[PDB]
Formats: C-alpha cells, structure tokens, sequence
C-alpha cells in the first residue's frame, strides 16, 4: 500500500508544519485537494512542533516544485527539486538525503515497503537550489513501480515529501532530437528526418513544429508527424521552413522533450 498517484507529472509541493531533531513534512498543492503521506523510512518524521520552531517556520518558509524524470539511458534517474522563491541575498545550503525503493510486484496482496529498503543517493543542488540528483534503477526491476519520500534538512529543518507511485518506464523525457538534416528530393518533397536515442527502449513519436512562412507574407503552416522521418508536400519557392522537432513516448503517458535549437530553409 502507501501508493498515491500524481498527476501530471511536475506536481507542485510546499512544506507544512506538522529545531534540527525536528522533521517538518512537506505536502503536494493542488487547487482541489491536498495529499499528504509519511515515508516509512522513519517513523519517528512526525516531530512535536514547539512555538519557537513554528515562528521560524513562518517567518521563513521554503516551498519546493519537483519535476524527476529519467534518463534516456535507463542507467540513472533524474530528480530536480527547484524553489518556487529564489533570493539572492540568502541561499540555502544542505544536504539532501533521497531515498528510493523500486520492490518486485507481488502477485498475490500488495505489500507496503519495509523500513530502510530505500537506497541512499545524495543529491546536488545550484546557486538556485534546484537539486538535481542521480538515482540507479536496475533494469530487471525498472518495469515496477518507484516509491520517492526526499529527506532535506536545510540548516536545521528537515524536509519530508508524500509517497509517489509512477512507473519509471513512462517516466523518461528524451534527449533533445540532433543529427537532423534538410535537402530537397528528387521526388519533390523536402527530407527531414531525426534518429531515435538507441538507448531509448520504447517507441518515440515527436512532435515537430514546422512552418512555411514567406518574408513578404507571413502564413503559419504547422504539422506534425510522429515518424522518423518528415516529407513535407508541395513546396513553394521563395518560402522559410522553419522547423524543430521535440519527442517523447507514444504509448500512454510521457514527457516531451525540450525543443531543440530551430532551424529554418529559405528556397529560391
């Protein structure tokens, strides 16, 4: 059990209080409902909250956003824990304690995750205390479901997250699309075409915004194709054909990739 489902896949979250014994547990915010859920790597997380750590808490409150996406390579699993506020005078420095367990899926009853089955992987964070982090997942064990509960102790004050159950195989943004190239045909029709990432498994469809606009007048044009390869039709003379292609995974839910630099054909 202790599974919740999170939708979409960045999902905002602040921290309430339930000083550096003390572990305050940060929930997901959401315009509807709120969820909250305690990691079963520590019992003792829920701490008793004395008035002095409550002003504290209220005079400085760090609310975090986390996007975790893995790699492409399957060999590391990303984990960008970003600050909605940014200060300049005053940053943030700690040491984040993630742990992740990824158990077998038990074919009869579920089973909650045993007490410090969770590895631990440090994290690194920049000047703008976005955390990224590096998390293994075996292969054999990848198709199962991933349990996260972050462990952030920023100068005294502990930071908890809810459990997230999501499977890690619809988890990956892909790399950028590179290698394209553009030359007209000897059919007709202009080839621009894109190699899938080798070390993505899984299909990948892209989403290409191309458009055929012209400097004297200006039309937008867009298509997109989830092939490899894109054969734009009927091509006119004198036209830009400004095009980017990003990509991610076909079947069921996954993260685009971010676009790449755009490049644009000007004809005769």
């Amino acid at each position: 059990n202790l599974s919740y489902p999170i939708t979409p896949w960045r999902f905002k979250l602040s921290c309430m209080p339930p000083l550096s014994k003390t572990t305050f547990h940060c929930c997901f915010r959401s315009e509807q409902d709120r969820n909250c859920s305690l990691c079963a790597d520590n019992i003792e997380g829920k701490t008793f909250v004395s008035t002095v750590n409550s002003l504290v808490f209220q005079q400085i409150d760090a609310n975090w956003n986390i996007q975790c996406w893995l790699k492409g390579d399957l060999k590391l699993f990303i984990c960008y824990v970003e600050s909605l506020f940014k200060n300049l005078f005053r940053n943030y420095n700690y040491k984040v304690h993630l742990l992740y367990v990824l158990p077998e899926v038990l074919e009869d009853s579920p089973l909650v995750p045993q007490k410090g089955s969770f590895q631990m992987v440090h994290c690194n964070c920049s000047v703008h205390e976005c955390c990224e982090c590096l998390v293994p997942v075996p292969t054999a064990k990848l198709n199962d479901t991933l349990l996260m509960c972050l462990k952030i102790t920023s100068g005294g004050v502990i930071f908890q997250s809810p459990l997230m159950s999501v499977q890690p195989i619809n988890m990956v943004k892909p790399d950028p699309p590179l290698g394209l190239h553009m030359e007209i045909t000897d059919d007709g029709n202009l080839k621009i075409s894109w190699s899938s990432p080798p070390l993505v498994p899984f299909p990948l469809q892209y989403q290409v915004k191309y458009s055929e606009n012209s400097t004297t007048v200006i039309r937008e044009a867009d298509k997109i194709v989830s092939a490899t390869s894109l054969l734009v039709d009927s091509i006119l003379p004198g036209s830009s054909y400004e095009v980017q292609v990003r990509g991610k995974r076909l079947d069921g839910p996954g993260i685009w990739s971010d676009w790449s630099t755009p490049r644009v054909f000007t004809t005769q």
